[PDB]
This record gives structure tokens, sequence and C-alpha cells, in this order.
């Protein structure tokens, strides 16, 4: 199972190894082909999606056209959000992706109340924190 792949997420760097693992029991796998839009919004409560093997060509709405690569994650829906969100991204290649519904991550958070409060803070504290790294984006 996806032990390292959910742990590849930049928020999970600091996670409890039981919380990250209890999430894996109901995960789903899906593939896309080159040029195909993997994520666009239109309704409330959309999922998380994360890259098992492949590349995406991607937009951040504040920012640039990018690529993103394997081990990465996307879909900017906060678990505590209200309403629909904005992102726009497509498969660069024949890409192997994985997904979990947001509400079932909200279910497993309640088994680990230390991690649950660590989400009740970022639910407002994140506003000016925009995507910054601790030191560098190097292995």
């Amino acid at each position: 199972n996806c032990r390292k792949l959910v742990a590849s997420m930049p928020l999970f760097a600091n996670a409890d190894p039981n919380f990250v693992t209890a999430m894996l029991t109901k995960l789903k796998f899906e593939v896309f082909q080159p040029g195909d839009y993997i994520i666009r919004e239109g309704t409330i409560g959309k999922k998380m999606y994360f890259i098992q093997h492949g590349v995406v060509s991607v937009l951040t709405k504040g920012n640039k056209e990018m690529k993103l690569s394997d081990g990465s994650y996307f879909g900017e829906i906060c678990l505590l959000t209200r309403g629909r969100r904005t992102a726009s991204v497509r498969a660069d290649t024949y890409c192997r992706l994985y997904s979990l519904s947001v509400d079932n991550f909200n279910e497993v958070l309640e088994e680990y109340p230390m991690m649950r409060r660590a989400f009740e803070t970022v639910a407002i504290d994140r506003l000016d924190r925009i995507g910054k790294k601790n030191s560098i984006l190097l292995h």
C-alpha cells in the first residue's frame, strides 16, 4: 500500500505514523492519458488527488504555468472549507494517480485528535504562508 506516497505530502512530514497509515485502508487508484484535465471545479466537497508515477502540466491561479512530478499532491480543497475551489491542471503524460475523498480524511483525523487541532489552526492561519519551504526543495 501507499505508505510512502501519502507520506510524500509536505504536510505529512511531521505526521503521526499511525494516522498516516489508518488513512490508507480505502484509497483508490486512477490513470489519465496525455493532455487530459485531471482536476476542475463545479461542486462542493471535491477530493484530494496525488501522483504515484508521472508528470502534470499545471497552473497555479496566483502564479505560473508549472509542471508537477511523482510523489507530489494537488487539489487545493481544505478539509474544513465551505463551497467550491479553484485549480486547473492536466496530465503531461500517461500518468498513474491516486485519490481519497476529503470527508474520509476528516473521518480518520478524529482517531488522532492531536492532528485534528493541527488542522483547526491552518483552517485560518495559512493566508500569508503561500507555499513556502522550511529550507530548500532538495532530497
